[PDB]
């Protein structure tokens, strides 16, 4: 009953203004961080919202001494827990004048995805993630079942979830989104369960497969823990 | 308080999507199973559900060399505890080919039912089971109602429980669904069961006896734990 | 949170079917029991109901032989519980053939109050029943206030509350209703406690008075554990 | 979960009844007590609501030979937690035959605010109430905000708290009441807070001084655990 | 469920009346305190609230012999602990007969602020405040959601919060206001995470740096527990 009457105040009534959640991938390359802002009014369309930038050192993703990292919006989703109109958005990061931070792994994904070839073919990808949940076919369905509804809420193109053999560990599919927004959507899908999961009080561990799915229209007509980026570009300039 | 915010939120005004929830009867013929699947619209018709497939092998119904498993969609009933549009969907097992699998008996049962004969009489079938709750004359009387609230939520046609002599056992009845429906009802109904009791903590016992009561046009004018596709069959090729 | 999020659902925009509670007295003479049976329209005249059957021999009102006991819908009320358009009916106990069954107590006193003079007296009763609570003037003070508005909306003519010296016991006064219908009510609303103390965890002791009463026309112009239909027929024909 | 789905039901529009609280000043002089009755429909003219009584021999006031005591409705509020419609009613104790109780104290008072005097001068009264809270300047703030915030909802004119230099202990402000309504509210006031409080599982302590505010149309143009009568009446006798 | 059904009553719809919040610097000049009162009706322009006082021996910035300390209404904002219309009210501390508290440091900032140059350069402030949760990069996150959604509800214009590298540690951070409103604000938004602190049992320390930001219109054309209108005023002056 205590705190929780909070945190679900419909401040649209009240206030104009809204927050919007900044993502973007950890240094380590295998960690993922997020901080907070506030927006005089909700933006739909990355375009309009503006850059920002934080420290990096911290991060391990540049020395002391030029610590500053950029921010550009390159996602913009609904936020699932706070429901009013707050938004998530996914940003990738740049060392200062413009250039990818090694650990991007984004804009290379972009330029192979902006040929002419690619755009034409529209490919659509499908990732097969399977996870475990850990103390602190077909345990905790309560978890699963959220973020699942939390998932199709924000408007991740998630196909559907099943149990497997293994005793807790489960496994969902992100359906056919156009062109690189499928591998993004698979970081931003992931963010949302361990912020469920920390309600909770689990562990999620993405601990290793991950089956990639590949269509064209040429034809129509991995690791669990690897970059979505990085199967998604290799296994286009394969085809 | 805590994760039980979701679970209710109503996807219903952000997207259209919806879950589709496949349940089938597992390979030992007495278990029984399911797994999640999204589809961009409810379809209220199981004429134009598609169909889908699985993994057989682990779930004891194929050898491993040739482990998929086809699925059909036969029954479509509102789902109780995602409540909004979502649905429940009642299907059956089928080794490739088009063959029905050897623990799907619902294939002669169907056949049977389809005979003019049969269909002229149009029988009406009350089954009669009993059910026993444990650790992990008229205990626990939340999940009872629950259980009898989320059956007539979905569509299941039953018809009354009650309470008996013996310790914290009932018995709950299906009234009269036209043909194999009955069969197919009593089946989902008991799916729904294991789940509400999957919310409290309690472990639901079939083990044993199930009363079959039939009636046709032409006079009108068993184990609890059987199928009720071999008893509602063999009685009506005995009558 | 669990569980409980179900028990609520309204089942009317689904389902127009309606849930009947059927309620007799236990054959003890003293016990209450009850069970359920499923409507497909809610109907608020008793006639209209269908009688119905039980087992009387695992109650003690009947020989193994012949257990089969008859019920006629004689009270309907609005359920307190399901709070839907859900109503629960309370029956008398016929053994088969149509004569009341020794432990009824109800047909006679119907008979009595069918006589022409006591119609024409039209008699107010009001019985004063004392209880108390015990563990598993003016202690579970949120239980009594449960009841008292349960009666209320259920549509028991119930009016005022007290604690008196003893500790923790209190008692209810029933308002003049109309005839017969004053003891019936009683009987009810006895029921309901039982249910609401069913939801917390108390025992409810009705061991000893019961003060009744009396007035009709002509003037205008007891234990606790006794049958209300005995001291209202009995102070009946008496004055 | 339990028990507390009960308690709100809006029985306003199942039934036009309401339910009414007789309150009336213990025998001893220090406490205030009540207890239940049923009105056939809500009434804020306290002219109106029939004269009642209880009995007085366990209550300290009167000899068990003549025990019972007469009472006279004198203040309408609307109840706190009975939502709604429901109200509570202040009332005096008379000894029966019409002559005030010995403990009453509201008999002379409303004798002396009765004089023209008085009446022209139309006196604002403002008590200055404190207590204390115990285990069973500016600890559970939620309950003194309750408290606030259902002296409002009724209508005793409270015009502010705070907390004080000793631990825990609060003090409130009555606002200036037209004559002796002013001390009415006080002990009103007094008693929503053991009922708040017995929600809780504190204990509520007055025990010591009530600073009394005097004010007229001829100028404006005490212990804690006294009667508010007792002062009121004496300062403007003196005044 | 017990004592939370209250705190939370649409008192609107019942009175017309309002709780007015009075919040003033303690004397320590490193404490905030505050106590209630009630007003006819609600006042959003700080000139119609009328004036009022207190007793300061007991807040340590007064002597025994001349202890009250008079307050005049500076800052009107919605209350989050309350909701409906209900108001915080920031006041400041001044001596009988009109002259500043020592311990008030408002009336010089705001006469600096006056200045005409001062006023004409429009300042926009934003203050940069760390501060720690103890046990009684980007734990007891609901905390620090509940407080930002609780700064926009009131009107506090607060930019974002994040996450740091020490273990548990954020930062928020107010955005550019209208002159002295800046620091106002800062002072204001503190009090309410305390309150929200105390719904969940944690301690805050602000024991450090508070970052200032300063711009006016002439160019666009500090510790954390350091009170803000000295920085704000002393960094005008430099300007």
């Amino acid at each position: 009953s205590l705190l929780s009457d909070l945190c679900n105040l419909n401040l649209s009534e009240s206030t104009e203004k809204i927050i919007a959640e900044y993502i973007w991938i950890g240094g380590s390359g295998m960690d993922l961080r997020s901080k907070a802002r506030t927006l005089n009014a909700p933006v739909s369309d990355p375009s309009k919202l503006p850059q920002w930038n934080y420290d990096g050192s911290s991060t391990g993703q540049a020395p002391g001494e030029d610590s500053e990292v950029i921010l550009y919006p390159q996602a913009i989703y609904k936020d699932p827990f706070r429901r009013g109109n707050n938004i998530l958005v996914m940003c990738d990061a740049y060392t200062p004048g413009g250039e990818p931070i090694p650990t991007n792994k984004r804009f290379d994904a972009a330029k192979i995805f902006s040929h002419p070839d690619v755009v034409a073919e529209e490919p659509w990808y499908g990732i097969e993630q399977e996870y475990t949940l850990l103390q602190k076919y077909c345990f905790g369905r309560d978890i699963v079942d959220a973020h699942y509804k939390a998932c199709l809420y924000a408007g991740i193109n998630i196909s559907g979830i099943n149990g497997e053999v293994m005793p807790g560990q489960w496994e969902f599919q992100v359906g056919p989104s156009v062109g690189i927004s499928s591998g993004d959507q698979l970081w931003m899908a992931r963010y949302i369960l361990e912020r469920i999961t920390e309600i909770a009080g689990v562990v999620v561990s993405f601990d290793p497969g991950a089956h990639t799915n590949y269509s064209t229209k040429s034809m129509r007509s991995p690791a669990s823990n690897m970059d979505p980026y990085i199967v998604t570009s290799m296994i286009a300039n394969t085809t």
